[PDB]
Parts: structure tokens; sequence; C-alpha cells
């Protein structure tokens, strides 16, 4: 659905996707935070990223 596509420091913008969820985690590759659609990959208690089930919910 419409989730946030803001990339850590990159310019923050929303992005429509298929997963009604929105994943926003600090773990990434070159940047740091990344808001997308769905949940992160290593879901668990060790990591503390942010997944959600609403549009633009990972702001």
């Amino acid at each position: 659905r419409i989730c946030y596509n803001h990339l850590g420091t990159k310019p923050p913008t929303t992005e429509t996707c298929q997963e009604d969820s929105c994943y926003k985690n600090i773990w990434t590759f070159d940047n740091i935070i990344r808001r997308g659609c769905g949940c992160f990959t290593p879901r668990g208690d060790m990591p503390g990223p942010y997944c959600c089930e609403s549009d633009k919910c990972n702001l």
C-alpha cells in the first residue's frame, strides 16, 4: 500500500507498494533507516526495526 520510502538521511518520500505493511528499520547497507512496505527480514527481539500495517505508517 502507500508506505514511507524515506531513506535514513536521504530525502523522505512515501512510496506505494503491495504489502499493506510498511517496514522501517535502522539496519541497512549504505544508508541507515529505510521505510518500505512490509516488515524487515530478521524480525525478532534482537533487532528493533519498525514494521507497520498502515499507509505512510513508517514515518
